[PDB]
């Protein structure tokens, strides 16, 4: 059965989404459904018909709606900058599409709650990209944890440094721009992070955070004023009475794209490092007295979601790998009259922990984290 | 723009990372030199053939790669089947005048290897053998580094290629254990990828002294002898004067797909893990004497081939984008009416050397090693 | 010239100091001065006699005064549990002795602030023993701050994760008990990371932690813990930087994972102690297509280097940090200097403890009292 | 029991030789015996003096036959270049002296003959320093192997890499020089790995090598030839059966003391990296498929030699414990009447293999390795 695509932005996330939506049953055979590019939008004709060709769909436009529009049209993907997230899915959760979005799910906790409204009572498939958990290391370390193979969890500490951004010459964009992005390495990065610790552990209780900008203006590539995060610690109190802490930043120099994450269990410890992602670190407590340690355990056929991937382990997972898992249990979902984790019942979730992690900041008070 | 018919042969492992790599490449590198069709995929018999298509998605599929051979509207074919079979495909593909890739090793021997290039070396067609770890960002940059002078003089080079993958002695007889097949083990299917290494970033093989191993004698069919080596050793004189060894083994528990080098300079050292394929390891002699080391470096736009990769370093790369940079280079090649590296011409020159690395074995001395 | 030594303690602090003080002119030469380890304390008489043999002392005794008592003695070294820390530092400062004391200075901060008052007008040499900072990979971070390579320090993260006691049939050893500790991985612990703070980074403005205990009771029938076995904390430090430090003694897989990571607006720094032979440092100013963290090895180039190893990866262990303390504290004594750490050093982590609890308990920002 | 050590030599060994004599007692307690420094021995009497008073050393001289002929030394530790080990090794053992000797035993197997020969005979311990395999890291290896939990060795993979001279400008030390050293890196550091190599793997049956000279002159302490190695590549085949190979060299910029091995056995696997000694990295076969790979090891308490060292994993071990335990174990076999391995019969093994690795690289053969029987 074929399910066709219209794929709204064709920049970063528009390739690596149409990389998934090419290989996905090439990795998952016999696939779930069969993707087809159909039609892709862009902001004006020229880019759109060009991001047809590069991406290999059937059809631009350089006009969105006309994909919500188009009752041959199964999936809408929303590949644009956060400020359009919800205009979109609303529309397309109006015309009863399955939407995938991308993180963070819109601006604010309230944009977000529209956009879970807009879909919550619809028998449609909705996902927010935060593909970041579907990397195998981290499938592997998830099922470590529901075996009970650490024991209870104690102690959660994640991190997503960059350094992109680290230059002050480095030009101004809509990544920081709040009335575009929404927050700056909060809802950028910090996003996946807080979605990888409410897979592995669980539901936040509550959040103490500072907010930091390093560098408050940028040329506009003549100089405009970034007025979002470029950074954000936070303590965090589980509501299964675990600990933790995420750190989020543009200016680690020497961090490239080091989403990392440190769990602490009663059994044993689970060390992950995206930089390095096929490798899962596992220290057991059982380990017989002389032979104990962390385990360097590299995913492959044995590990979740191996069946899909290369015939090794180390043969090499790279950021399409992830996307084209995520595509896949997306597709999964549509194909069984499912749902599919993380939902936009998730996305808003996040977005209500960035808004208690913003007021949090301002106050220099813990703030409890609303439930759903 | 230019569109090549590619005419696959074999769906098996190597079928489904070359699909990947035709699906994805105009992706990746736009404007893209050529876009690949994939036209027609052979395989064993009919339904395996039509399945295959489906899957990798090719337009056609037959039970006889003769009729890809045969087509007149065949611009490229690919061969991705068992060894045996390499050189009756790619003679008959040249006689037909078709741009050629084919999988290594070349052929099961030297003279095997030897009519393949002389089939290929007066005609006007690309032709290539797949060596797809030598594209590795990593390894382009090491040799970037090399060229550049950066290490000064190269005084020795040492490279493996470990895995464990049949460390156990129920692991069954494939084809890759049957010298009728194979023309060898661990020699031929990973020793090789590391000769490639060598030759491109130290250059010509002058000697070699060897040992070749095998631990485990038989193995369940699906009872059978296995006639091959698991593991090779092998010093090497390079014609420049340097000096180095190469090892590889299917024997070495806790190695994955390990295909590493060390380079020594006059004035710096370099060091790859294809296990973390992102970083590569580079110590300068001129670094101030207190902070002199190895740096990792992750590999991303500021490195080789970094214009058509990921937009920051350690988003990550998997293996799909060594076949993806192999495939652009390839198509680069046809599309401006040039030669690529590594060629059969290449192709034939390893295959010297791993005869002369089972002549030294055989006679437990330094065998020069032949020039094509 | 000798300088007599007075150690009180002859467990594992007793052993590292022993030991440093009988290699310490071996690898700086000349000495500063020549430690002679002459009077060792224990808790009584067969212990005392038993450590003197084993330490290589002249003398031995079951009471301490006997040493602050003893006009021949230069040095006071103080290797006991906390609870002991206070009451022997201000006698042997009556006594006009120089002094090391081991962490945390004492139990509180009202107890470490008898200490300092009993020195801060004297010309003494104090020293509080946070041996981790003089590993010679972080005197190399700091070097590289000082000379501005990695420009401002914006952040700061700091670690120390264990897990000797991560099992809950290890026993109620002083360390769980607040009588005699103060308090649990903060004061043992979490105040190595906050000495390093405060020397690569600067001065603590305010804290927000949280402490964790997890497990409850021990062994001697069991008794409790009324200590923590988990801190967190973040830090505004008074440059205006931010930062966080975490101690653990409940880490499966961690053994002495002290560590910090610390960005600077032209660099980075990363230190792992249980590989501490490594500084890791990252230049912004490399050139675009061969930057990242250089993995340094310290050796003869870098600060200490001269009396140690003749080259690099020789390999530091423990004792060398000690051996380090030991050359400076006595290069101090013998110049007629001062020496970092000081008491008040290790008085002003002790605020910072104390602020933390406080801040913990009030789970609020505190602002951390100078002294 | 007290022993008084005479120690030739105050350079670099000497420093760790002291620190070993100073410290063993503090960490293995009760101690075999107390090591006393009693005299040191340096090239002139002013040297000698100043080295006694830094390494702590009741009495010094220039002369080093006066501690032989000394009847109050039990123990004689050569610290002096390679040239020097073997008339004075002879000369202790004479003396019915108790004898530490560092490596490598001597210049050349025959002169490493010599040595054995003079003591094999006598009652008396005699060791070589071959104090790398004394890494806890590398006991623990040892441990894992006898046990059977790697299964048969098949694979053995060891390197000593260093970079202190590959600056063509350091100078022409003794290290450089073929009529005091020997050889360059093969007798320097190769000796280090090939001591493991039989220490985990076991006696090797031949050698097929390469020596390479990169840096063929040096500036004098005007400039001198080198006429040593820097650099060696030996293939090797053990006795067991199993294959191997040991490559060391002095010119790999970003290598500092870089011995490592890497073994493949048919249940597992194990490497080992000096530069982070603290860790053994072990991968069992045994281990659940979905959970199967090397784990990192930090040698503590549980591990051996653990009861004298630190109290907790990766406190941190650093080159002077390899010396303590060194110490320990000779002090122990002194005071047990036993005997220590590495001994010279161990020394000379090692000096022989070497003989055939600069056999093998002129002949461009396979050597065999005679046993120190023949
Ligand atoms: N899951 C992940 O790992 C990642 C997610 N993201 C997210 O993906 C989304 C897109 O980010 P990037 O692709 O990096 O941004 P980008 O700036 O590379 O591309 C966004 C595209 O949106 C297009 N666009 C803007 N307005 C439009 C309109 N009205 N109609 C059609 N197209 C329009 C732009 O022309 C542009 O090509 C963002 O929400 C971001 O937060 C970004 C990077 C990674
Ligand atoms: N460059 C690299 O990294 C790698 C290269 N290789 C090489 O690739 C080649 C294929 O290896 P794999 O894909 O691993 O083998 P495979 O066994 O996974 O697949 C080979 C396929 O060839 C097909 N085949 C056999 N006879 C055929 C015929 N007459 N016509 C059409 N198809 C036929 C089989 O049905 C099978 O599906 C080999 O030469 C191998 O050495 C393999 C793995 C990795
Ligand atoms: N890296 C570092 O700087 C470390 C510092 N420490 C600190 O060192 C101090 C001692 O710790 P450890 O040596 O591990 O404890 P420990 O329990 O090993 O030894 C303490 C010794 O003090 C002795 N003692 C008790 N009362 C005494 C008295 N009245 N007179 C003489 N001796 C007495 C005990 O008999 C015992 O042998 C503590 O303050 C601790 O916080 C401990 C470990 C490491
Ligand atoms: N086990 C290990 O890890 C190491 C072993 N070694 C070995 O230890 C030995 C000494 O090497 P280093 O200490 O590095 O050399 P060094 O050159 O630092 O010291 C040698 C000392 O021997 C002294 N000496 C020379 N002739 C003498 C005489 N007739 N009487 C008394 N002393 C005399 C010299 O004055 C010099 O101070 C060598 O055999 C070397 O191979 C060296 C370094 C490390």
């Amino acid at each position: 059965q074929n399910l066709n695509v219209g794929l709204i932005g064709g920049g970063f996330m528009g390739k690596a989404h149409s990389l998934a939506y090419a290989a996905m049953p090439m990795f998952f055979w016999p696939a779930p459904a069969l993707p087809v590019r159909k039609v892709i939008a862009e902001a004006n004709p020229e880019l759109a018909a060009e991001a047809a060709r590069r991406f290999g769909f059937e059809n631009s436009t350089s006009d969105w709606r006309s994909i919500i529009d188009d009752p041959d049209i199964h999936v809408v993907d929303i590949a644009t900058p956060n400020h359009l997230h919800a205009e979109i899915a609303i529309a397309a959760a109006e015309a009863g599409k399955h939407i995938i979005c991308e993180k963070p799910l819109a601006r604010t906790g309230e944009e977000s709650k529209a956009m879970y409204d807009a879909v919550k009572d619809k028998n449609i498939v909705h996902m927010v990209a935060f593909n970041y958990r579907r990397t195998p290391a981290v499938a592997l370390a998830k099922k470590y944890i529901e075996e009970g193979a650490i024991g209870r969890i104690l102690s959660f500490r994640g991190t997503y440094l960059q350094d992109w951004s680290a230059d002050p010459n480095s030009p101004l964009s809509w990544r920081f721009q709040k009335s575009i992005a929404g927050s700056g390495a909060l809802g950028d990065i910090a996003t996946h992070v807080i979605d990888m610790a409410r897979y592995l552990v669980g539901e936040f209780s509550a959040v103490n955070a500072v907010l930091s900008t390093w560098i408050p203006e940028r040329p506009l590539q003549p100089k405009g004023p970034v007025d979002v995060d470029d950074e954000v610690m936070t303590m965090i109190r589980f509501a299964n009475g675990a600990v933790g802490s995420v750190e989020a930043t543009r200016n680690a120099h020497g961090r490239n794209n080091y989403i990392t994450f440190e769990i602490h269990g009663t059994e044993g410890s689970i060390v992950f490092n995206y930089e390095r992602r096929d490798e899962l670190q596992v220290a057991f407590a059982s380990d017989q007295a002389d032979r104990r340690g962390f385990r360097t355990v590299y995913t492959g056929p044995a590990h979740p979601y191996g069946e899909g991937l290369w015939p090794i382990p180390a043969l090499g997972i790279g950021y399409g790998e992830t996307k084209i898992i995520e595509a896949h249990d997306f597709f999964k979902a549509i194909a069984e009259g499912g749902s599919v984790s993380p939902s936009f019942a998730d996305g808003y979730q996040v977005a209500l922990i960035d808004d208690a992690i913003v007021e949090s900041a301002a106050k220099e008070s813990w703030v409890d984290v609303p439930q759903i």
